[PDB]
């Protein structure tokens, strides 16, 4: 709910809008829309009955606090939240004030005629907020609602079903004379046509190509909806989007991205990026577009490229020189360097196997406890033997958790399998060929 009611606890009463000369206060009325309000902008308090802005007519104290025209540049419309629940325009010790029993005043004094909360709540104001609503289809190619809007010579406030039921919004403020909009991400009869469901997994897409949003814009719109940005962990996954983006040319933004500065590749939903499907030349520039038009194959490209976006929304004994973790034993191999096949097999003729790791917590424990150094490179069991690109461990255990190291994983249109290894001061990841003769780490039941 974006639609509040503004409450002084000491009064027990309600602002109420009058008139855009007067705003007063009355006994708190929730089906009184004289007495909603809403944040419209980082700073901006509206009137939702009269579709105008709280603001004063200087930054002097005692003056009287009334409905202006919505002006995003006027320093005398910009609200803030001090203290707790002290309430007060931007920049100056003038606050909120309830007024003299004999009007809203901005006033100096902070006292309880001056702290205000969202009524029903404990909260104060700032805690509902303004988020801005990027749209979705629409003539706008994305552009974030104006609030408040003009259409057919009546002001909207939030999103409308007004001219099916699908909420939409105007992206600027006379809709009427540009003719932009877009529908609001919101949940109305219908809002579920604008998903995409694969029959097998539950798991929907959301393909807005008509949209032209940053990388991170486009990630605040998934975010938004429940969702985040499109991350592909499976070959059934990118089969399916190859499908649904056939008859589409125009990139669209994914969630790969290598903007974390320590570490490389990763997905911005926190999934393991363990399936590799890049354009060929890519990569070559820290955020991932799925090209359409070559086959939905990935490329890189600058964050501040406009393109459109995919949404998703779904899902105690150990033996001598081997030490424990979670119930499994761990032991790193420096003596005779072997290549990955060879010390595969090696830790398989000790009981156990290379290395498996699932979770962070798991990591740690390698690099911290096992006589791990900062220069090594070691093996470890993830590898792409069987399936070029599709990363599984050779123990069998599912793919959770992936580390890459910056830069990784590198080269795979330089060779024709990948095995990785763990190196660094981190112990994070980085793939390469197999025939290196290298330490590696066993890991055992």
């Amino acid at each position: 709910t974006r639609q509040f009611l503004i409450y002084n606890e000491d009064h027990k009463r309600c602002v109420d809008a009058v008139s855009p000369s007067a705003v007063q206060t009355a006994a708190c009325n929730q089906d009184a829309e004289s007495q909603k309000f809403r944040w419209v902008s980082e700073s901006q308090i509206m009137s939702v009955a009269f579709k105008l802005c709280l603001g004063v007519p200087s930054k002097t104290d005692w003056v009287a606090i009334t409905l202006y025209a919505c002006d995003s540049k006027s320093e005398f419309q910009k609200w803030e939240c001090k203290n707790d629940t002290l309430l007060g325009i931007k920049g100056e010790d003038l606050f909120f004030n309830y007024g003299n029993r004999q009007n809203i005043m901005l006033y100096k004094g902070s006292g309880l005629w001056s702290r205000w909360k969202i009524y029903g709540t404990t909260d104060n104001l700032c805690s509902r907020g303004y988020e801005a609503m990027y749209t979705l289809l629409g003539n706008a190619n994305g552009a974030t609602c104006a609030f408040p809007f003009k259409f057919e010579n009546k002001w909207y406030a939030d999103c409308t079903s007004a001219g099916d039921g699908w909420l939409w919004c105007g992206t600027t403020t006379d809709y009427d004379t540009d003719k932009l909009f877009g529908y609001c991400p919101l949940k109305f009869e219908g809002s579920e046509s604008l998903w995409n469901k694969d029959p097998l997994t539950s798991v929907s897409y959301q393909i807005n190509s008509k949209s032209a949003l940053t990388w991170h814009q486009a990630r605040k719109s998934c975010q938004q909806q429940n969702a985040e940005l499109l991350s592909i962990t499976e070959i059934h996954e990118q089969t399916y989007l190859t499908g649904l983006t056939s008859s589409l040319t125009s990139g669209l933004w994914i969630g790969l991205n290598s903007l974390s500065f320590n570490s490389g590749w990763q997905w911005s939903d926190r999934s393991p990026f363990r399936y590799l499907n890049w354009l060929p030349g890519s990569p070559s520039k820290s955020c991932v577009s799925l090209n359409p038009g070559k086959n939905a194959k990935w490329e890189n490209l600058e964050c501040v490229q406009k393109l459109g976006y995919i949404c998703k929304k779904g899902n105690t004994h150990c033996p001598s020189q081997w030490w424990p973790y979670a119930g499994h034993c761990y032991k790193i191999h420096r003596d005779e360097k072997k290549i990955q096949r060879d010390a595969l097999t090696t830790c398989r003729k000790e009981g156990g196997d290379l290395t498996s790791i699932h979770t962070i917590e798991e990591l740690d424990f390698i690099i911290s406890q096992l006589g791990y150094e900062p220069n090594d490179e070691l093996w470890i069991g993830l590898n792409d033997i069987k399936i070029q690109m599709y990363f599984e461990w050779s123990d069998g255990t599912p793919v959770t958790f992936t580390k890459w190291l910056r830069g990784e994983p590198s080269h795979e249109n330089n060779r024709q399998e990948d095995c990785v290894v763990m190196k660094g001061k981190d112990g994070y990841w980085a793939d390469r060929g197999c025939e290196w003769p290298l330490g590696y780490i066993c890991k055992m039941k």
